[PDB]
């Protein structure tokens, strides 16, 4: 049961004007691809508070990658999920590293050491990310959705061919060069608790068959997504190395990007 929005007054959605003429806003399955300037945020906060949606996001920080903690929660705190419930699970190999961040009201960090159902009881969606990350900008409820992964920001503008997909017929990966949507990339995917547990167990399973065969760039994501299609896809925006790629005009916003 999703209860009536409210009252609300925002500029009439033109049915002849696109909202983009540059890009691609949804996917040839009908999922719409997450851009800047598709979505009123206030409707989406909206429809999400009343369900009291509870967000996990996932990061692993081993060895050195401890280091990139502090910066990564501070800027979450600023830009992911503001207004809304978020628990924070960091998997990492030194607990008594993980450095004190101070929380917004409704926000929870766990540190969970290392050498699953409870996830279910306690968020709603999962997002993974990598900690070697910050926030600049807005990354919100609009990703929300069963499946979500993101487009390479290295490949968006590439033809299939191009992309670095698992090419050997042998691996469980295996994409043809006539097959694929988009080359996704593992840093920042998600969805509901159950579709995530759905992709990581196929992938594992599968990186196990490959393993028993001598076989061994997030080749297993892309050919899950290949066959299990995303919910919504997101824009670059959502996972962008500035260094590397500059910040062209297509860009709107660089959201969650590479620290140096
Ligand atoms: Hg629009
Ligand atoms: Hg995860
Ligand atoms: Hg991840
Ligand atoms: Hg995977």
């Amino acid at each position: 049961f999703m209860v009536s929005l409210p009252r609300m007054v925002y500029p009439q959605p033109k049915v002849l004007t696109p909202c983009r003429k540059d890009v691609l806003v949804v996917t040839p399955w009908l999922a719409p691809i997450v851009w800047e300037g598709t979505f009123n945020i206030d409707i989406l906060n909206e429809q999400f508070r009343l369900q009291n949606t509870t967000i996990g996001l996932t990061v692993f920080a081993i060895k050195k990658y401890v280091a990139f903690l502090k910066l990564f929660l501070e800027t979450a705190e600023k830009h992911f999920m503001v207004g809304h419930r978020v628990h924070y699970y960091v998997f990492t190999d030194q607990p008594a590293a993980v450095p004190r961040v101070t929380l917004g009201t409704g926000r929870q960090l766990s540190v969970l050491e290392v050498r699953e159902r409870r996830f279910l009881s306690e968020v709603d969606y999962l997002v993974c990310v990598d900690v070697d990350m910050e926030f600049r900008d807005h990354v919100g409820v609009e990703i929300l959705t069963p499946l979500f992964g993101t487009l390479h920001p290295g490949f968006y503008g590439s033809s299939r061919e191009a992309f670095t997909y698992e090419r050997r017929p042998q691996s469980q990966a295996y994409i043809p060069k006539d097959e694929g949507d988009f080359y996704y990339l593992g840093g920042f995917f998600g969805g509901s608790v159950q579709e995530v547990q759905r992709l990581t167990r196929a992938c594992h399973q599968a990186m196990m068959v490959d393993q028993a065969n001598g076989i061994e760039d997030c080749s297993h994501l892309n050919k899950y997504l290949l066959r299990h299609k995303p919910t919504k896809v997101l824009s670059p925006e959502y996972l962008w190395d500035q260094q590397l790629l500059g910040w062209p005009a297509v860009l709107r916003k660089l959201r969650f990007t590479a620290v140096p």
